[PDB]
């Protein structure tokens, strides 16, 4: 079976991280262990699955990135250390094996943490702060970094800024590590790529073919499709994922076969919008819509592409939907995984 890690908001019953075994052939999950850490909103396992890095989303000086040693054979967690981010509300985290990068929502910045030899985190190495505002007076008063993604080629990093309707561009130094002083992230050219005012860039994902990227906009509720090549994003299409103006869109994922794209919506008509991906031009065509549990801030598709699990924060459950290989449509198999406020799901490679 696969090993599954679940992040939560810990104000209620949840204590932090939760590990499970997940059978991707019949959708059954078996609980393993847990790790007490506050607000592990987003997390990412190391390529070898020996470590797990999770944020501690706080709107104060407690905001941090946590380093965990992970024994998947036992399914247990071992906290190594915690380092402060440069800014408030870190809500997305990634690792290139040498450094961990955090996107700070309230700080309007991104923080880089070099990884020590033992897998723990050295203190924040680089903290890039952004400035600006947007169309929406309430939600775009200043920058709000919601996502960081290293391109398929590994030479660049894009940081979605919901507060200024931009996707900031950086050049990635593959040789930057804790051993040297090589700058890991450097401002690229151009400094960013702009999207329609009021969009509210949230999450960005890349297609398996590595030639296209898709963005889900939290405020506008649209999905913008981009052609991608050597650090360049060119807009090819915009389409609505949310059609009721809920201004609460969330996550975005493409099925392993690259034939379908899913985008989640919250606040009104909670669910996922389902699109077919053109095999030649990568453009999207809406084919269905699935109402889910309440507040689907995050979801994931199993490696074999058979199941799609949706973390429903307000319904306190992770719903399991079987995917129809040919239509992309979903079917609830009734195997809810109960957990208080789940907001992130990952599998251990």
């Amino acid at each position: 079976d696969l090993t599954m890690i679940v992040g939560t908001y810990t104000s209620g019953d949840s204590k932090g991280l939760y590990s499970f075994r997940f059978n991707e052939e019949n959708g059954t999950a078996t609980a393993l262990s847990e790790a007490e850490v506050e607000n592990p909103s987003y997390l990412v396992p190391s390529a070898d699955g020996k470590f797990i890095y999770a944020v501690s989303e706080f709107s104060n000086e407690q905001a941090a990135a946590n380093a965990f040693a992970f024994n998947k054979e036992e399914g247990t967690f071992r906290l190594l250390n915690t380092q402060k981010t440069g800014g408030e509300d870190p809500c997305y985290i990634i690792t290139n094996g040498s450094n961990v990068v955090t996107a700070n929502y309230s700080g309007g910045s991104i923080s880089v943490f070099p990884i020590d030899k033992d897998g723990s985190l050295l203190p924040a190495s680089e903290v890039v702060k952004f400035k600006g505002s947007g169309a929406d007076k309430e939600r775009q008063e200043k920058p709000h970094l919601h996502c960081v993604r290293i391109t398929p080629d590994g030479k660049y990093l894009f940081a979605d800024d919901l507060g200024t309707d931009q996707i900031h561009k950086f050049i990635v130094n593959p040789n930057a590590k804790a051993d040297n002083e090589d700058v890991f992230l450097k401002e690229g050219s151009p400094a960013s790529y702009k999207v329609e005012a009021g969009s509210g860039p949230r999450h960005l994902t890349f297609a398996p073919n590595g030639s296209y990227a898709y963005l889900i906009n939290e405020l506008s509720g649209t999905v913008i499709a981009f052609e991608y090549n050597d650090g360049e994003l060119k807009e090819i299409q915009t389409i609505a994922a949310d059609t009721v103006g809920a201004k609460g869109s969330g996550d975005i994922h493409i099925s392993p076969d690259g034939k379908f794209l899913y985008a989640s919506n919250r606040l009104k008509a909670d669910g996922l919008a389902i699109f077919s991906i053109h095999p030649e031009n990568g453009m999207l065509t809406k084919v269905g819509y699935q109402l889910t549990g309440i507040h689907p801030r995050n979801f994931i598709i199993t490696p074999n592409g058979k199941y799609l699990l949706v973390a429903c924060r307000d319904s306190n459950v992770i719903q399991v939907y079987e995917r129809d290989t040919d239509t992309g449509l979903l079917t609830d198999i009734r195997k809810d995984i109960k957990v208080d406020k789940p907001v992130c799901i990952k599998f251990v490679p």
